[PDB]
């Protein structure tokens, strides 16, 4: 066969939202977190074209939250991470990676301050309940951890604003980029940040109280008509042109922060304590080896499925080529590539294989546009 | 909307199996350990008539390894499970319930042990690693964790003995369940294990040297024609008739391994040192207000993506369904379920909405068979 079903299980968790958007045309589904996660609803390059001109609602459910509440919950938030969170205020989201014993990234979730004994990360795709969980135990710091019922809904693209203006009102329009507040909808108060995994503007509300969730979806499909509405997800065209990158595809455990572009997240010169603050100094001094460029390798299609090399003009692997796709703006595919400092330099040529061909390439900077 | 196509990308990882098991007709994948695990090839009730007949070859990469390493690793190992490894023999393997601070179930891993220092944790679907590195990091133990270049095939079925027997000689058959050694496959040695998740006879290869591995495989493949060898994967009827319990599907983070059946596996009177042994003792006293247990329902088709209420005759929730199948040896759906303290007894009568009928089921005793 072309293309595999997926085994749907209680393992392989369903969403508040999964059987409104198998009624709304989902056509494949990843896994993250142990949850479904839309992966497509027909052509992604229809889904980036609307997303970039309409507006979009998007289960994320499977974006996870890691609770951590009581005395020591600031402590162990800032432990797991390098980005400073000193100076970190109620209300507000803080993109952290979350580093290991080795200053290698775990995942790089965005953490909401609820308050200072109230701390929210929402995670990328690994377990980092259990790091918090073993840090916690071993560190003998008092805290509660859980993942609690969130399941996020965002709302992207352009008319995002104009839509949640429209159900919420003026004081939405008020709430800074990464900055997070209550709002009701009929009656019932949700968690509104804005954020999401895009850049074309919007909300992600962190849906607690379910059912009030599941009709405020339904309610902005009905209200939304006029901005013409659509479901969608997280689209690989737009990522990989804005760099958002993701955890396990273009940089995971054997990568550190210096490696992925997150120089400015890892805090050194400061006086708190986190992982691997040791080799993290260490790497700096010296400096990476290798790091995430952009690719652009001119043909017309690719699907990847896992890493490929790219190859010197003596064809020594240079680098790995992790996440890639046609981009209708350059009009050929662009990717994300882990490469030897050796070959870093912005229009450094390589070679690749597609298929059994060789096919040229060159390296380029992030975010392509 | 009826089956999904998954979305591949590097991050559900492939395997050294991928390539050769997408010519041998693979139809569906779950993900496991951030890793793409077979979940059809073609019918279900087909693969289960011959898994219990025959012999199949299983990529099962996606049990992934832990390795821990070092001085303190036994101890590390130790406080993550509830099971008593003070006795553990090199050369064994150990069914180890892995339980955070609440005393609730992280991971349901076989442990082999390798040396007094050396470890390998063969999980199930969660990220143990993180649970490992966090404690290691909070305890400062002198240990090294790694996920090691490891991908299980697994060799299952009662032709299983026969089949390597054919391969490895006599010195195989001696292999005593859950024991493992090495063995040579032309020229190199191969940690192989009397183990697998069926209870249908066979061995597991803890494949390191992966083009050797591969190599057997094809081998396999090749020699097996007289047992009438073909692909498989682990089998949702085969596995739930022999109660073979599913982390994710029949038990999580909020069970404890009292209501799951673990009991013989809790070691609370020896003098080992593991996470939340006071509250499994609290646990034990009280005793559990909900257990797993069989039921048997009158249909025969279901199609189980999540947790499905249980009813008394008067309408009250009595217990949840969380894995079920159509069973072909009851010629009726059975299923794993976890139910409340007053409705346990066997034979119990319970009743479940199945779209436009409500039927009948009851409760009974594990294993089915
Ligand atoms: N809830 C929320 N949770 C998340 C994601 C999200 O999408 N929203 N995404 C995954 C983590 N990855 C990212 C990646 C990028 C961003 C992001 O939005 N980044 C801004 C960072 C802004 C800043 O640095 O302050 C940027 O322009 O790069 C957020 C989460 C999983 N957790
Ligand atoms: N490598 C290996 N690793 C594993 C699995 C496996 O399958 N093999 N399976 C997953 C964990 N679950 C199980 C469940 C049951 C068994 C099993 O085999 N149980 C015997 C227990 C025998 C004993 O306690 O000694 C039984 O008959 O119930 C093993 C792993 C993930 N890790
Ligand atoms: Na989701
Ligand atoms: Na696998």
């Amino acid at each position: 066969m072309k293309n595999f079903s997926i085994a749907k299980s209680r393992r392989l968790r369903s969403t508040p939202y999964t059987s409104r958007i198998e009624k709304q045309g989902v056509t494949a589904y990843t896994i993250y977190n142990h949850m479904l996660l839309p992966a497509a609803f027909g052509s992604i390059e229809d889904s980036y074209k609307h997303l970039k001109e309409h507006v979009q609602i998007w289960d994320v459910a499977a974006e996870r939250q890691v609770e951590i509440s009581g005395k020591d919950s600031a402590e162990l938030v800032q432990l797991m991470t390098c980005r400073d969170l000193s100076k970190s205020k109620i209300g507000r989201c803080y993109y952290c990676p979350i580093i290991d014993e080795n200053g290698n990234l775990v995942n790089d979730p965005v953490v909401l301050k609820l308050d200072e004994n109230k701390w929210w990360i929402s995670i990328a795709d690994s377990d980092v309940i259990f790091f918090a969980k073993g840090l916690a135990s071993g560190h003998k710091f008092d805290v509660k951890i859980v993942e609690p019922v969130v399941d996020i809904m965002a709302i992207q693209g352009p008319k995002s604003f104009a839509l949640m203006e429209k159900v919420f009102g003026k004081k939405i329009t008020e709430l800074k980029f990464f900055g997070f507040d209550y709002f009701d909808f009929e009656g019932t108060k949700h968690l509104i940040a804005r954020s999401g995994w895009s850049k074309q503007g919007g909300y992600e509300v962190y849906v607690e109280n379910t059912q009030s969730g599941q009709k405020l979806y339904d309610h902005l499909f009905e209200v939304g008509k006029e901005f013409n509405v659509g479901p969608g997800c997280p689209n690989l065209i737009e990522r990989i042109e804005s760099a958002l990158l993701s955890y396990g595809n273009d940089f995971d455990n054997n990568d550190n922060p210096f490696e992925c572009g997150f120089d400015q997240y890892v805090s050194l010169d400061s006086d708190i304590n986190f992982l691997g603050k040791e080799k993290l100094k260490e790497i700096k001094l010296k400096g990476p080896q290798k790091k995430l460029r952009g690719v652009k390798i001119d043909i017309k299609e690719i699907s990847l499925t896992g890493s490929k090399n790219i190859y010197d003009e003596n064809n020594n692997v240079i680098g790995e080529l992790r996440s890639a796709c046609y981009s209708p703006h350059f009009q050929k595919v662009i990717g994300i590539a882990m490469i030897k400092k050796s070959h870093w330099e912005a229009s450094q040529g390589f070679k690749i294989q597609i298929n059994d061909n060789t096919i040229n390439g060159n390296v380029c900077d992030l975010p392509f546009i």
